[PDB]
């Protein structure tokens, strides 16, 4: 009932997806509070409220990674991107944030993967659009405040051609991936392009190291933390799998629940469907006007039975978005028990949302403002990143 | 051996007549090579849209290859090399050499150092062949992906225009192959196109492409020709020489295995001896008795097809050939005519050989613009 893959994510509930069902179907392992407990410790830190509230909630051999940052040795941050257009809702952001937390937290360096080549070769865009995209992307994911210092942000489709050791990994882990493999692992059929089908050791390739020799020079054992939505997780089930098969660490995993669709939590927020999604360039205007009108109700039908029964927060898509959005751990609570008991209406609820959205992406669209053709060049150059590692 | 006038129409190429052999003549103002004259290199794909464009000044450039599955090179290996040599000093242009040590990595098994090791190794051999440094270019597919600007994206705009099915029924894979091997073919493809080498071509994307390469590798220009157009590109034109034929027969297969296969680039003078008496097919009669009425058969003769394609004198050649049929000549002097043959052009690539030293090999395989100028104006 919790279909979950690559690109499509569907559920049929209203409090969203079973993601405690999905851990098992996937066979990873819940972030129980034993594990945030041990995050505290490590960091000296209180755990990012991501953690705390469960959007982060599932990973793969966190432990290792601890285990690694405890006694001083080395591990590095890579997520990434599917540029598919310039337009970025917020639910793109949640990854990056989290990712931005651990690489201050942690203080190691980032890879950021931009598929301009997989979105190439999966929409109907050209060379030109599909890198465009990446590096527009870019300026985006920069506005998150990435430090310039420890973070590369890379093209495919540039990167590919300037790197001794990125597509010599990408040749090892195609031997060892074979179509059958990749036909169950993510439902490729005999049709799909050539590229398609071999595009998973591209994605899986940045998880080793030695892909990045002008940042970890030859090295191969830097152990890997991939902080990502829930659907990317077979592509990196794939990458644990061959990781050892070819001599390299299994990349640790950090998973995180879906950004809900403004109608509801049986789907996650997507472009391809607009009305469902708040975008990064939205407006004031139109940002109060999805969530007035789109934003399903957990509340009563009128503001009497309201009064009288209470709202529904965990079926309350404006009280979910809050769950991500509001830092304040008191704040949230407050509000979650006046909603319960009817003390707050659903459009008091919608108006506290709209407060805080419209300030967050005003605010994400003035970084990236700031961010200028040099320093996207700079971010999207190999480079060596302050961090020695030999 | 095989037919190969039926394999052109199963191909549907075309065949190499004395009209077009007549023309390469003419554009070149040289005595067209023997494997053309022999039939060696009998089949082609647009042969004459490349005549008509060097004709009226257009350029074109060349484009091979090597699979480097060992250091083991024998002399079959050789052939579309040697013949690639001669095109490019009789039509005077740039050569693009194609080292595809990551589809062996992806077929055989070896590590990618070992794949890699090869390519450079075959890479001596290759250049022993006399190619001037400052017309061709040789690559390791493994190095050059990483570091041009323009090979990769080629190979992915090839990718996103080629269906599984259409490699499945091409080449024969299977849902069990790594999905390394079922990108492959694209790889093979993308040197088919100018701006894979903008260090050389100036970014120029209309430059005419000339393959020369045994039919075996048609498969994989049929579908580069294919998908050309689909991609704003001209198609490959190409030179389809025969099999090279396997000392035990035409009819068996050859093999960098079997040292005794063919006779290989490192053989001695006495191994090449060795080779052609104990191994080479013979076309002889069972009988000296037989031979001397009815005569030996140069079209099954291993040995003899041997000489078509390394004996350069034509008369001499067809003198072998008339008096080996008449009986007039017994299979172990055939067998000797030969030995004298290959033993010093062994001799003499590994002469050349030994002078290929590793600079030289380096420059050969960096990216780099070659003695030829390509413009390419816009705004
Ligand atoms: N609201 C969300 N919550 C969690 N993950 C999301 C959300 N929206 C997109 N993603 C993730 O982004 C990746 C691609 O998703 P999808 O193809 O739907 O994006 P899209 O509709 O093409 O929008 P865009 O072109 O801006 O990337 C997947 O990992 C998908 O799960
Ligand atoms: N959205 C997409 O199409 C994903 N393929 C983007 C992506 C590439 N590498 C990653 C690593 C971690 C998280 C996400 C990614
Ligand atoms: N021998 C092999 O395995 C071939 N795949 C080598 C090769 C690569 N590109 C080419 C272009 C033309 C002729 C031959 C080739
Ligand atoms: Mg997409």
């Amino acid at each position: 009932e919790d279909f979950v893959d690559p690109w499509t994510v569907q559920t049929s509930s209203a409090k969203g997806i079973d993601y405690d069902k999905l851990i098992v179907r996937f066979g990873s392992s819940k972030i129980d509070k034993e594990l945030i407990n041990r995050i505290e410790r490590a960091t000296g830190q209180r755990p990012h409220h991501f953690l705390r509230r469960g959007i982060f909630f599932s990973h793969r051999d966190m432990n290792q990674v601890l285990d690694a940052y405890e006694n001083k040795k080395p591990f590095y941050l890579y997520t990434g991107r599917g540029p598919s257009s310039e337009a970025m809702h917020v639910g793109h952001l949640i990854p990056f944030i989290f990712t931005k937390w651990l690489q201050d937290v942690f203080n190691v360096p980032l890879v950021i993967q931009m598929t301009d080549d997989e979105k190439y070769l999966w929409k109907d865009l050209t060379l030109d659009q599909a890198y465009s995209y990446a590096v527009e992307n870019a300026k985006d994911i920069i506005a998150c405040g990435f430090d310039i210092n420890k973070t590369f942000i890379f093209s495919d489709l540039d990167y590919m051609g300037m790197s001794s050791g990125f597509y010599k990994n990408v040749v090892k882990i195609q031997k060892h991936v074979t179509f059958n493999q990749v036909k169950g692992i993510f439902g490729f059929t005999d049709s799909d392009c050539i590229g398609k089908i071999s595009f998973p050791a591209i994605q899986a390739a940045p998880s080793f190291s030695n892909s990045f020799p002008q940042i970890f020079r030859d090295r191969t054992d830097i152990q890997c933390l991939i902080p990502c939505a829930i659907d990317q997780d077979p592509y990196f089930r794939m990458t644990r799998d061959v990781a050892p098969r070819i001599g390299y660490p299994k990349p640790a995993l950090l998973h995180s629940t879906f950004f809900p669709a403004l109608q509801g939590a049986q789907t996650k927020m997507s472009a391809s469907d607009p009305n469902s999604s708040i975008f990064l360039t939205d407006t004031a205007k139109q940002i109060k006007t999805k969530v007035n009108k789109h934003a399903f109700s957990g509340g009563r039908d009128t503001i009497e039975e309201h009064r009288q029964f209470g709202g529904n927060c965990d079926v309350d898509v404006s009280f979910m978005y809050l769950t991500f959005f509001l830092e304040d751990d008191d704040k949230l609570e407050q509000i979650r028990k006046d909603y319960t008991s009817g003390a707050m209406l659903t459009g008091e609820l919608k108006k506290a949302l709209i407060e805080v959205l419209q300030p967050l992406i005003a605010e994400h669209q003035a970084r990236r403002k700031e961010v200028t053709d040099e320093i996207v060049k700079e971010f999207m150059t190999p480079r060596k990143l302050s961090f020695d590692f030999q």
